[PDB]
């Protein structure tokens, strides 16, 4: 049996775990910019539906923060103007609207670190800005040193990694790594494959690459990285392409949801075998 899809297609949106389940926010397809909030539980194999946002949000990356969901970025139905950020609250299941976490940037990468939200790229950009929950003061960081947006961004070990993106069209290879110990980002290994839009989930210690835009396809290809070898390696391929699509770790097991394949918005979610280095988009 395939596993279940969403209600809806979904590309550009963002995804992250909560309370063991898969969360897919936002995103836009066809025929709009989408406010819903659907969570898959892997084990009944069904979706089911969070509060909306208050507005329509896509071309946004999801940010997990004091446990709860932080998004900040994107771009509405009719511009990348945004009033504000907004938050969830599982405890109430509602969206709280955060004024200070207000942007004109979309395709910017968000990922949390030492309890503070940084918003890198966008938009490319090499700015990179970081947001404190305590004082909602923002203060600017080291820039990165390539323009990048549309790029993969996540933590592990204390360290941020921004990942491929587009510079202009052209797409990136390349990755940095934020130390916020001195401030500084440093080019690393880069990846095999250039893509924009890929996706990116943390996983016993290793960053899972996962699909995007190599300026000419949307791609399944699976790049791994391992920061004690400095080193990526490529894996199982996705049974589709998904460029845009929502890449998550959920029970330490990683997904992939939503994007789009170079003709259609996709509503399906797919799980990646560590053990079999396989790919199923199948249930048990």
């Amino acid at each position: 049996k395939p596993m279940s899809p969403m209600q809806y297609a979904r590309s550009g949106l963002g995804t992250a775990e909560m309370n063991g389940k898969l969360i897919a926010a936002g995103g836009y397809n066809r025929e709009e910019c989408l406010r819903t909030v659907e969570c898959y539980n892997p084990h009944t194999d069904h979706w089911s539906f969070l509060a909306p946002m208050r507005t329509p949000r896509a071309r946004f990356q999801m940010a997990v923060l004091m446990g709860q969901l932080y998004v900040v970025g994107g771009s509405n139905g009719h511009s990348d103007d945004l009033s504000c950020g907004e938050m969830y609250d599982s405890n109430i299941d509602d969206w709280i609207p955060v004024p200070e976490l207000r942007t004109n940037r979309c395709n910017a990468g968000v990922c949390a670190l030492n309890g503070k939200l940084y918003i890198v790229g966008g938009s490319g950009l090499k700015n990179c800005d970081v947001f404190d929950p305590v004082t909602k003061l923002w203060t600017s960081c080291a820039p990165l040193n390539i323009r990048r947006h549309q790029s993969a961004v996540c933590e592990l070990g204390g360290y941020l990694y921004i990942i491929g993106g587009a510079e202009s069209w052209n797409c990136l290879n390349t990755v940095e790594r934020y130390n916020p110990e001195n401030n500084t980002w440093t080019l690393i290994a880069p990846m095999n494959v250039a893509r924009r839009g890929a996706g990116v989930a943390v996983l016993n210690g290793k960053l899972f690459v996962c699909g995007g835009f190599d300026g000419s396809h949307a791609i399944s290809c699976v790049e791994m990285y391992d920061p004690t070898r400095n080193e990526w390696k490529m894996m199982g391929n996705m049974t589709s392409p998904r460029s845009n699509a929502g890449i998550a770790t959920v029970g330490n097991t990683i997904y992939a949801v939503g994007g789009f394949d170079g003709n259609e918005f996709l509503n399906t979610v797919e799980v990646y075998n560590l053990e079999s280095n396989e790919w199923s988009p199948y249930t048990k």
